[PDB]
């Protein structure tokens, strides 16, 4: 419970830097910003935009590198500790 | 058996919601819909389409972070409850 | 060692069944159709090429769904099985 | 540590590697050559850019096999025997 109110905090100030650099240096708009954030830390791949700047190139490539980690240790126990009880639940005869 | 089948129509369900998402509201074929949900939660990446729409990108982000963890979670059992017997008795001497 | 092997020639099926199916129903060059199949099992993704037939849109969503599985797999046992060893072996005083 | 240690300085001679070749045989400035072997070993991958070249995509297809396994240890270990304690003293009361 405690641990996956951590991890979602850590992942929300994550994704909160990422919103705000892409926005400042790369200029995108801040939900395309966030976007990007999201599907380059969840490995997804953004198709449409790629960072332009050698600033932005750097920064994501650290981006991704303490990222990816936490971020998937959030929808690890978003999954286990959250979305498989509530399945099991509901399959209780 | 019981889990594999399970896993198996949260998936369906699951894609089943981002093919009449992405057909609604980013205007893509039926097909391609699907096929945008599958490189998506798979983690692949589609590099012929990303949401046009603020919806259709604010829906991803949710969709990714709830959907990459029963996807994986499928493919986790498809491959160790169906793909690993079937090679295993197919080596038995 | 035998496990290894397994997973191997897995995956190389795996694969020449890729290259064989984005070569002729994709128009792909032989070297192409692999590499596409590669990016793709792997989740990497193709950001220069996209399924353009229907036919190869569905081919890949279960192409997806049925080979990740094994091609981590062997990734997997690849590292663990041989590259870790080999770099443990290099380490010994 | 010791372990840590290890893993960085093979995914630092891993990533070296990369952008040797990207920039020689792809003709990439080495700071893009070093971000497309980035995106593409962690699973993110790039949509502005993929091997024009045979040789480039053929060396794609094995620097991929090869670096993903050792890579996703370092991403590993970062976060579990680094990042994770990190974040444990900092709750500490
Ligand atoms: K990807
Ligand atoms: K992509
Ligand atoms: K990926
Ligand atoms: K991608
Ligand atoms: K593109």
């Amino acid at each position: 419970d405690k641990e996956f109110q951590v991890l979602f905090v850590l992942t929300i100030l994550t994704l909160i830097s990422g919103t705000i650099f892409y926005s400042t240096v790369e200029g995108l708009r801040p939900i395309d910003a966030l976007y990007f954030s999201v599907v380059t830390l969840t490995t997804v791949g953004y198709g449409n935009f790629s960072p332009q700047t050698d600033f932005g190139k750097i920064f994501t490539i650290l981006y991704i590198f303490i990222g990816i980690g936490l971020v998937f240790g959030f929808i690890h126990k978003l999954a286990v500790n959250v979305q498989l009880p509530s399945i099991l639940s509901n399959l209780v005869p």
